[PDB]
């Protein structure tokens, strides 16, 4: 038994060509073949008609936060235990699921969330997207990533390797591995300063070459990639150097930044969203601490600017928003953003679907609707290359080769 | 006072040849004669009549693991506390015992097993083999030996580097001196991820060229050998040019693995019986964890090709079968599982003789039934070389020049 | 609305004259104008009559202690509360600040006593000089500034890093992240022994070149400064190489140390005052504690000395007295002991504005009376070049354009 | 006032010769003259008749352990508390004193013995010899010196750094910094295993060559010794060429060992006595743990050859009993048994008074007879010089100008 699926429009992911009327038969969880114009439907066990919808091939993110949405002082609950954070999540997945993202990279939780989530999701506990996760975001003391950070003297006890704040290349070691331990796909780090943190600086080198390299080796044995939180340049370039996959907002990106993440293949998560959330934020008196005030004002004009930099100097982009700031479910914007600051469409929708799944290591399984590869797709009624802010509307959602929405 | 045996046929581990009609004297714990024919026992003090047996010197398992048994989930008791394991290790000690091997290498345990039972049987407590223990198997944070594995959060405390869980040199060192500390006589590290535990990888490099590098130095500072746990080729690598005394299992040995270790002289403890173990029971639903059923039915299955391979090449080989996966006891069809994939039956008996007693460095006082050497015999009705199975129905076994059945 | 101020006489950081008649026009926080002569004042929205006065820009002390004040065996309390060391300091600051010094370095408190008083004084909650803070001294175990010297073996808990006790680079960083965290705008750390703490050596090397070398690098990623405490020359030798900004005392330093200083640019902060306040007490029986008094009397009389070969030499100098061992408010006696030890007035003065400043990185803000700095400036009964102890007598003090005390 | 002593005979200490009739005069704690004769007494406000005794100057004893003494399983208490060792240590200080050691170094003690007996008699509050402390010695895990060893498993917490157990260099230096903390004068560690503690080793190397070289480059920082427990040559010679001061025990000497520490300057504390008593208590059943009694059966027998071959060598020897393990108070054995070893008399008393005064850097102060030297002297009927062993009489004691015993 297979699925015949009409397509009015479609966007593989590959051609940069939006190609009209097409059959894409799905045979369990696997896209068996594609055939040009709208072939006969009576003998297929399913069909689904979108002759009148745009399909592609399911969305991707590398920048979420499920557990968590940034709150005003006024707004912020007084605690959030961990329950409440994974009970959360499930619904901060499942909307940015329906919204059209079948795969996310969570890049940072205060430890099991990500992990326990895309364990309960892959066994069929409950529907969600396609999950990566990174566990606890690794930091040094102090660090944009310390979960200490902004707690009296005898309110804290200071944290060990294993809870992901490190001094030195053996403490690195300690942290990578026990983000092994606990269930993690990859490696998440805060090299440098960070804004919604609790602390002064918003973009000082936070770990050493010796650091950060401590991180890359350690990650290579276990076959774990390396997301990097950078805003500042010098922080940022110890990573690019290191060998790490990619650079999270990268907001004071310089010359030699680009050439040296051209030179290693590192891939440019923006989060232009998140950046434009805290600047409009940062207007509004006491939304955000005192301290990250004058860090969000700073750094979150900055990265549509670095963005359009970037782009046209070459430099590789992987869709990402770091929803969890911003409100789950309003990734799309992020293309929005993206066009505005000179990327076009296309390239803007290439990066959500093969850019992200070769950052993912999974380009040969996801990424785009050709024979062979998983059944993951979207559809939407509207053309995304003329208005791709239209992406908010998508009303279709096929994962594994099952239909939740539409 | 003597004691004289009459040997209708004899493999004294050197000699290629088995031997017919063969008198061998024992004088305290030491064979103090060997005469062709047999010779009058009316003057001797104790006569044992083997002319319908064949005599060999004891058998030696460099990889057994008293104490444990692998047992399926449904059949697992819920918790395992340290008295019963040492309870239960003095059962799979003397079975393994009363079966020919009169020599062991305990590989691993939760610290002071073999070491305490290893003391009781050497100060005459109890009957068992002479035994030689690594005492707890020192891993790296989530390693394939990190007891705190499979534990929830809030279910565990970070281990210590004196518990056997390292992060860098300096740990090491620490994790090695402990293990001299707890009265081990060498020591066993997990370089690469495993099967049987509950963790992600089964073949990862989990210990760095300096961490390694570490282990041998500091072993060597306190006379100890050390055997590695090493199934994917890179970690075994660093292993082996290191300089450790043997890898165990070795299931994705590869070409350059095999050739270093005939460069440095490393020996190689297959342990078949327990890869076909893993093999066959991972063919069972629910029999072992989700996360460890993957592992087994890669890693298993390859074992006696690679071990096919490593023989020919011109790898050295001592008898070891992981007992303590299987049951104690069943150590003798590691014999049929070497010979099946290649090895002359000889040979096989020469590697748990000769090819054990030099990677334990004691071939000048056992191994052998030579003049001189430690009167360490057992015998069995039927001839080895023909069908080596026939090594399960051991009746004879005398230890330290005393015998014990028979 | 502006402030206008007339001047009798105007020493302003920058000119080696001494100027007469001069109108300073305040603008907010800001010097606006300075013309000569004294303009009309009828159109100004405040008037400031200081022609019987000298005029200076506000005064600078980069070594305070504002918390603790050292007392005698028989004076001192049985114990103060972290509660006592900042409420002690609110008057300490006060008294400090009325004296004519409106920004001042603490270099060494319990941990938080500066820090959270800076921030009280910043935010207007009390009036105070501008704090820049190091927050807990660092050092190794033992060191001078150990918190945990002279008490008994179940007494107290080895301090652990973060607590400001180290040993090795890797925790030296911990250290230095800890004090950022901790909200602290610089580190200071004891590189050799010293004399009021309870320990055998008062000059002794305490920080290895690896250790110290580690401080830099560590403070540099965090954008912070580096006093550094230091009596022998081998220590203080150490530091100078590692380039650090400041040594503190220099007691005992060397001709080598001084052309050190000069090729790096590093500044000398005497604390001439507490030099002698210890010598004078070392006469006085049951003073110092016993391990203590021996310290004293070497050190305290040869920073003098010490003082006059580095002027000399020409040796970088700024302001600093180490009040909190002598009584705080006292600090104006620096003055006429750098004089009397070889140092002209004028240059006296200009190393308590100009160079101060610099070594602070505030030298485009402070540090003079000039047109677009910060409004900080004191004013005097006197001349101060032809007798600088009249300085003890500042009544007047503004700090960012606000008139405290006159 | 001053004291006048005529000696009979003198042994001053540097002359090879034994001296015949000479008058000593001390005035304070200093010897103010030495004229030849017995000059006149009626003028001195005291006397001192020694016309029938031979004088010597104060002997000393480089190895110590005030606070123990070894006693069989079957006499030991069961505990032994801190205050006990100190009570205990208060009498076994008097009887080596009384014995004419003015002078000892303690190489070893719980931690505070040695160092709160020093200071309570420097003090004057009871008498006994100058107390130069080593405090806690120094090990590595399961080290000689581990005070937790002989333990079962949850029967001791895993010691750190401070306590005296280290593992690298770092820990080395944490560790020498903790003795400078609880007052020592120098450093004692165990260079490889040794006999009286209840370890596997008696000779294994268990310092790194890093790590010893840290606690050489870190003593020296702090103008501390290093005395170095050895018996194996490897661990040893790592030792000499770190540039420790003295070697004790040192049973397994090699050639090349004894060049070394000729080129090295190291001096040789044999401890013969401690050697010879192991040796004869090794033949008595159950007086030592079983896991001791092999190691000094072999390591004490060894000595007495050792010392003879480093002797005629010519490497440097200094006085040195290890009393603590054989009674207190007959440390004057260890002469007899150096010259029954080929050492004649008079080089024997040279090594106790002036390459001792050496070793502990206070040859300028103490070790001979000599004008403007502290008056440490001692007296005996009988010449040392054709019987050495009448040392075991020691009649007349006086310490600092103070005539104790006599
Ligand atoms: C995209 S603006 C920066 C957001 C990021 N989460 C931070 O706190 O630095
Ligand atoms: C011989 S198959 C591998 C068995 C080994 N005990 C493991 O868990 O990896
Ligand atoms: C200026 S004399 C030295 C004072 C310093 N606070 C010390 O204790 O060493
Ligand atoms: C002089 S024999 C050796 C004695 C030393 N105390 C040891 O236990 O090794
Ligand atoms: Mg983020
Ligand atoms: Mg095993
Ligand atoms: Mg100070
Ligand atoms: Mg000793």
């Amino acid at each position: 038994s297979k699925t015949l699926i009409h397509a009015g429009k479609l966007i593989d992911g590959k051609s940069d060509q939006v190609q009209s009327r097409i059959s894409i038969v799905i045979d369990g969880n696997i896209i068996s073949d594609i055939k040009k114009g709208f072939i006969s439907s009576n003998d297929f066990e399913d069909y689904i008609d979108l002759r009148d919808h745009t399909v592609l091939p399911g969305l991707m993110d590398m920048h979420v936060h499920f557990g968590q949405e940034y709150q005003s002082k006024a707004q912020a609950p007084i605690k959030v235990e961990r329950e409440m954070q994974a009970i959360l999540a499930t619904q901060h997945a499942y909307v940015t699921f329906k919204s059209g993202f079948t795969t996310v990279r969570q890049v940072g939780d205060s430890g099991l969330v990500a992990i326990s989530l895309r364990d309960a999701i892959n066994s069929g506990k409950l529907a969600g997207p396609r999950i990566f996760a990174a566990g606890k975001t690794i930091a040094t003391t102090g660090g944009h990533a310390d979960p200490t950070n902004g707690k009296a003297v005898d309110d804290y006890d200071y944290p060990v390797p294993e809870q992901g704040v490190v001094n030195g290349p053996y403490e690195v070691y300690a942290a990578v591995r026990q983000r092994y331990k606990d269930g993690a796909d990859g490696i998440k780090i805060t090299v440098t300063g960070g804004v919604l943190s609790v602390a002064k600086s918003g973009q000082n080198p936070q770990f050493t070459q010796e650091e950060v390299d401590a991180v890359v080796s350690a990650a290579k044995d276990y076959g774990m990639w390396v997301a990097v939180h950078a805003h500042g340049a010098e922080g940022m370039k110890r990573a690019i150097k290191a060998g790490v996959d990619s650079i999270e907002h990268g907001t004071f990106m310089d010359l030699e930044a680009m050439d040296l993440m051209i030179e290693n293949g590192t891939y440019y998560v923006p989060t232009i969203s998140a950046g434009e959330f805290v600047a409009e934020k940062s207007k509004i008196d006491n939304f955000f601490p005192e301290i990250v005030r004058p860090k969000a004002a700073s750094v979150g004009p900055q990265i549509s600017d670095t963005f359009r930099k970037a782009y046209e100097k070459g430099v590789k982009i992987a869709f990402g928003t770091d929803a969890g700031v911003q409100k789950h479910g309003t990734n799309w914007k992020e293309f929005v953003y993206m066009v505005e600051n000179g990327m076009p469409a296309m390239k803007a929708i290439q990066s959500a679907t093969m850019e992200t799944a070769k950052l993912l290591r999974i380009e040969d399984k996801l990424g785009s609707i050709e024979s062979g590869k998983l059944a993951d797709l979207i559809a939407v009624k509207g053309n995304p290359i003329e208005d791709i802010s239209v992406l908010e509307n998508v009303d279709v959602v096929i994962k594994d080769g099952l239909l939740y929405e539409g």
